């Protein structure tokens, strides 16, 4: 009867239902239950929803406002997500820190820059937040290479252009700051899976001086992946770069020339060919 009280106070938030959330907080129903899926709370989804005055509800009844989730993350960073100015002030008033971080190392700095949450953002600098932290992450993830990834990173790989312009111009981000990995924002950039943004952000990196010879996964290099994309502007700015290695190979043998003439791209085979040093580079595709 309590557990399925608890489980109805939950719903009840979600639903936007104030008048059953006051009914079941006075009758009883634990204000910090957590589902046993996520961990969620109450809170949690009152913050996820944006709805202060429920927010403020459940405070009153004594919700705990630095319970995490089986995550680690707390109302504060889920603010974050939600790009709540008002609610990220409100957990900074009662015991958040600008800086705490979930159990896969993201803040809210970091949360602001992945959902684009550009006045959040703006925000959270001001309250001093840590622009190049690099994500710290649980030892079986760190073993694997995984986590040192920054919120320049995250904006570069969701393509959120504003976001990046404001990290590089105006607070101080780090181009060239890597993950364990070894990838830097150059490198997600070019990962990213919206065709939208890419030649925009990769534009704005190098402009700021983001280093090419640099390495993914499976030996993909800056390059490559703007071959792969086939993306003739891209391979036209990466080859005016002083540094750029247009020999590497990645993991399975290929080259960036090896690839653009595999995937029939003429421009960019006749430019990386002709970079190179075979003295035949107009007849390849
Ligand atoms: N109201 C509710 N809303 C949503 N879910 C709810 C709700 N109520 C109950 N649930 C239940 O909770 C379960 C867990 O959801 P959760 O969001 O609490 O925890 C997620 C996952 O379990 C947990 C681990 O996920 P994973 O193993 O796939 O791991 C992801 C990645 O491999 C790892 C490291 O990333 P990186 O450093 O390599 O970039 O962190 C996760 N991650 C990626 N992006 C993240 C982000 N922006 N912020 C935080 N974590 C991020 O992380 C949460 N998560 C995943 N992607 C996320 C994202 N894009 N944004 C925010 N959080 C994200 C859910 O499965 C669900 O059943």
């Amino acid at each position: 009867a309590a557990v399925e009280d608890n489980h109805l106070l939950i719903k009840a938030v979600q639903n936007e239902d104030v008048d059953l959330v006051q009914q079941l907080l006075e009758g009883g129903a634990n204000v910090n239950f957590q589902e046993e899926e996520g961990g969620w709370t109450p809170l949690h989804n009152a913050v996820q929803m944006s709805r202060e005055d429920i927010v403020e509800l459940l405070l009153r009844h004594g919700a705990d406002p630095v319970l995490r989730k089986k995550n680690g993350a707390t109302p504060f960073l889920l603010a974050a997500i939600a790009g709540s100015v008002k609610l990220l002030k409100l957990f900074l008033s009662k015991g958040a820190d600008v800086n705490e971080c979930d159990f896969y190392g993201f803040t809210a700095f970091m949360e602001a820059a992945v959902y684009g949450k550009v006045k959040a953002l703006k925000f959270l600098y001001k309250r001093g937040a840590n622009v190049n932290l690099r994500r710290k992450t649980k030892e079986d993830q760190e073993r694997l290479r995984k986590g040192g990834a920054t919120a320049l990173m995250d904006a570069a790989e969701k393509g959120h252009v504003e976001v990046l312009k404001i990290l590089l111009d105006e607070m101080g981000a780090d181009v060239n700051a890597c993950d364990n990995m070894g990838r830097n924002a150059l490198i997600h950039a070019l990962l990213s899976s919206d065709d939208s943004d890419v030649e925009a952000i990769t534009h704005l990196l190098l402009d700021h001086g983001a280093d090419v010879n640099v390495r993914g996964e499976r030996g993909k290099t800056p390059l490559i992946l703007a071959v792969e994309k086939k993306h003739l502007g891209l391979v036209q700015r990466l080859l005016e770069q002083e540094h750029i290695e247009i020999n590497d190979t990645d993991s399975d043998g290929k080259t960036a020339l090896l690839l653009a003439v595999e995937l029939k791209l003429k421009k960019i085979a006749e430019l990386l060919c002709k970079r190179g040093a075979s003295t035949d580079c107009g007849d390849l595709v």
